[PDB]
């Protein structure tokens, strides 16, 4: 059981073989959920499940550089369901954060931010009971 907004600090940012792991519940008529990876004030890596965008679900991913978005990464796969338990995990990869939800690959995104030892906490947000939020290295 944890606060919304949470922050996990990442210490000394990410690296790859960094997983982590996010476990929560869905709330009922959820309208969003958002992972941040943040580099001070830009966001390296922004997931955004949208559970109502013109009535239709998806994901969108991008990053935001000296508070600006850039290019949106959009997929339809919609693994979430409003009311139920999740599980995220985020490995970083060397050229990309790979996603999977509830055991099952869903995405990977290109590191657009290049230092990834400055990317060094993650913000989790939106309409969820959060669990649990934590890290390890395979
Ligand atoms: O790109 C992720 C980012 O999207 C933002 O959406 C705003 C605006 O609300 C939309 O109407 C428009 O399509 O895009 C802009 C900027 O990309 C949203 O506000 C942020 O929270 C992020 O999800």
């Amino acid at each position: 059981m944890l606060i919304v907004p949470y922050n996990l600090p990442l210490p000394g940012g990410v690296v790859p073989r960094m997983l982590i792991t996010i476990l929560g519940t869905v709330k009922p008529n959820a309208n969003r959920i958002a992972l941040d990876f943040q580099r001070g004030n830009d966001v390296a890596f922004h997931f955004n499940p949208r559970f109502n965008e013109n009535n239709r679900r998806v994901i969108v991913c991008n990053t935001k550089l000296d508070n600006n978005w850039g290019r949106e990464e959009r997929q339809s796969v919609f693994p979430f369901e409003s009311g139920k338990p999740f599980k995220i995990q985020v490995l970083v990869e060397p050229d990309h954060f790979k996603v999977a939800v509830n055991d099952a690959h869903l995405l990977q995104y290109n590191h657009r931010v290049k230092k990834l030892n400055e990317i060094s906490k993650l913000g989790i947000s939106g309409d969820i009971d959060l669990t649990s939020a934590s890290y390890t290295m395979i």
